[PDB]
Formats: C-alpha cells, sequence, structure tokens
C-alpha cells in the first residue's frame, strides 16, 4: 500500500601508493596569506507558506598542501528536499 | 498504491600510484596571497508562497597544492528540490 | 497508483599512474597574488508567489597547483528544481 | 501495508602506502595567515507554514598540511529532508 | 502491516603503512595564525507550523598537520529529516 | 503486525604501521594562534507545531598535529529525525 524507502549506498575503493622521496636539500616558503576582507563595514526575507535554503559562507584564507591524495568524499551529500506550505500524496 | 523511493548509489574506484622523486636541490616560493577585498564598505527579498535558494559566498584567498590526486568527490550533492507554496499529488 | 523515485547513480573509475621525477636542481616562484578588489565602496527583489535561485560569489584569489590529477567530481550536483507558488499533479 | 525504511550503507576500503623520506636538509615556512575580516561592523525571515534550511559559516583562516591521505569521508551526509506545513500520505 | 526500520551499516577497512623518515637536519615554522574577525560589532525567524534547520558556525583559526592519514570518517551523518506541522501516513 | 527496528552496525578495521624516525637535529615552531574574534559586541524563533534543529558553534582556535592516523570515526552519527506537530502511522 505505502512503501517509503530513503537509501544511500556509498562504496569507495582506492588502491594507490604515494612514494615521495627528496634526496637533496630544498626550501619552500608559502608565507603571507593575510587577505584583508572588510564587508558591509564603515558605512554611514520570505513570507507565510514557503521553503527557503539560504547559505552565507565567508572564509578569510584557506590553504591545503599535500592533502586528499586518494578517494576524498569530504562533505558529500544528496537529495536535499526543502519543502514548504504543506505536502499531500493521496490515492483513492 | 504509493511508493516514494529516494536512493543515491555512489561507487568510486581509483587505482593509481603517485611516485614523486626529487633527486636535486630545489626552491619553491608561492608567498604573497593578500588580496584586499573591501565590499559594500566606506559608503555614505521574497513574498508569501515561494521557494528561494540564495547563496552568498565570499572567500579572501584559497590555495591548494599537491592535493586531490585521485577520485576527489568533495562537496558532491544531488536532487536539490526547493518547493514552496504547497505540493499535492492526487490519484482517483 | 503514485510512484515518485529520486535516484542518482555515480560510478567513477580511474586507473592511472602519475610518476613525477626531477633529476636536476630547479626553481619555481609563483608569488604575488594580491588582487585589490574594491566593490560597491567609497561611494557617496521578488514578490508573492515565486521561485528564486540567486547566487553571489566573490573570491579574491584562487591558486591550484599539481591538483585534481584523476576523476575529480568535486562540487557535482543534479536536478536543481526550485518551484514556487504551489504545485498540483492530479489524475481522475 | 506501510513499510518505511531509512537505510545508509557506507563501505569504504583503501589500500595504500605513503612512504615519505627526506634524505637532505630542508626548510619550510608557511607563516603569516592573519586575514583581517571585519563584517557588518563600524557602521552608523520566514512566516507561518514553511521549511527553512539556513547556514551562516564564518572561518578566519584554515590550513591543512600532509592530511587526509586516503579515504577521507569527513562530514559525509545524505537525504536532508526539511519539510514544513504538514505532510499527509494516504491510501484508500 | 506496519514495518518501520532505520538502519545504518558503516564498514570501513584501510590497510596502509605511513613510513616517514627524515635523515637530515630540517626547520619548519608555520607561526602567525591570528586572524582578527570582528563581526556585527562597533555599530551604532519562523512562524506556527514549520520545520527549520539553521546552523551558524564561527571559527577563528583551524590548523591540521600530519593528520587523518587513513579512513577518516570524522563527523559522518545521514538521513537528517526535520519535519514540521504534523505528519500522517494512513492505509485503508 | 507492527515491527519497528532501529539498528546501527559499525565495523571499522584498520591495519597499518606508522614508523616515524628523525635521525638529525630539527626545529619546529607553530606558535601564535591568538585570533581575536569580537562577535555582536561594542554595539549601541519558531511557533506552535514545529520541529527545529539549530546549531551555533563558536571556536576561537583549533590545532591538531600528528593525530587521527588510522580509522578516525570521531563524532559519527546517523538518522537525525527531528519531527514536530504530532506523527500518526495507521493501517486498517
Amino acid at each position: 500500500a505505502v512503501s517509503v524507502a530513503l537509501g544511500q549506498t556509498v562504496r569507495i575503493t582506492c588502491q594507490g601508493d604515494s612514494l615521495r622521496s627528496y634526496y637533496a636539500s630544498w626550501y619552500q616558503q608559502k608565507s603571507g596569506q593575510a587577505p584583508v576582507l572588510v564587508i558591509y563595514s564603515y558605512n554611514n526575507f520570505s513570507g507565510s507558506n514557503s521553503g527557503n535554503t539560504a547559505s552565507l559562507t565567508i572564509t578569510g584564507a584557506q590553504a591545503e598542501d599535500e592533502a586528499d591524495y586518494y578517494c576524498n568524499s569530504r562533505d558529500s551529500s544528496g537529495h536535499h528536499l526543502v519543502f514548504g506550505g504543506g505536502t499531500k500524496l493521496t490515492v483513492l
């Protein structure tokens, strides 16, 4: 009569070798990530039956080195269903 | 009669080898990511039955090195359904 | 009678080898990403039954090196359905 | 008659070796991530029957080094269903 | 007649060796993560039958080094179902 | 007649060796994580039948080094079901 099934099957398989060999003297300098962000500063939404998905993301500085080598499923998601105002499924 | 099935099958398979060998002296300098962003600064949405998906993203500086070598499914998603104002599915 | 099925099958398979070998002394300099963005600065939406998808993205500086070598499904999505004002599916 | 089944099967299998060998003197300096973010500073949502998913994320500075080498499922999710205004599934 | 089954099977298997050998004198300096965030400072939601998922995250500075080498399922989740306004599943 | 079964089977198996050997004098300095966050400072939700999941997280400074090498299932979760306004499953 009714069958409601919410399933998520995530099968991730990685086979790899990361061999990193430095045989000689080296120098790395990635210094100085100081972005100055000044937003909406130093200056002189929805109604009754609705569905609203709003995202504000502010990041000053992000820096990834030698990372996420294999099968990086970070922050994975699915089927975002933002319904508003009343849902009705009916069979007669 | 009713059957509502929300499924997501993610099967990721990577087979690789990353061999990185430096046999001689080297120098790398990626310094100086200080973008100055000044937005809406230093200066003298929706109604009753609606669905609204708004995204504001501000990033000052992002820097990825030697990253995400294999099968990078980072921030993956699907079927974003932002419905507003009342949904009705009916059979007679 | 009613059957509503939201499915997403993502099957990604990569087989590769990244062999990077430097046998001699080298120098790399990618310094100086300081774009100055000044937006809407230093200066003297929708009504009742609607669906609105608005995106504002501001990035000062982005820099990817030696990244995303194989099968990069980063930020993947599908079926964005922003409905407004009331939906009705009816059979008699 | 009714069968409601919410399932999530996550099978992640990684086989890899990360061998990192430095045979010579080296120097790394990634100093200076002091982004100055000043947001909405120094300056002189939804109604009755609704579903609302709002995210505000502010990060000053994020820095990942030599991390997430294999099978990184960090912050993984699925089937976000934000329903509002009353749901009714009915069979006769 | 009714069968309601909420299941989550997470089977993670990693086999890897991280051998890190430094045979020569080295220097690493990642100092200076003091982002100054000043938000909504120094300046002169939902109604009756609804489901609302709101997240505000503020992080001053995050720094991960030599971490999450294998099978990092940190902060994993699934089937977030935020229902509001009264649910009714009925068979006759 | 009724069968309601909430199950969670988490089987994590990691086999790895982390051998870290430093044969020469070294220096590491990661000092200076003093982000100054000043939020909503120095300045001159939901109604009757609803389900609401709100998270506010403020972290001044987080720093992980040489951590979470294998099978890190820290803060793992599943099937967050925040229902509001009265649920009724009925068979006749």
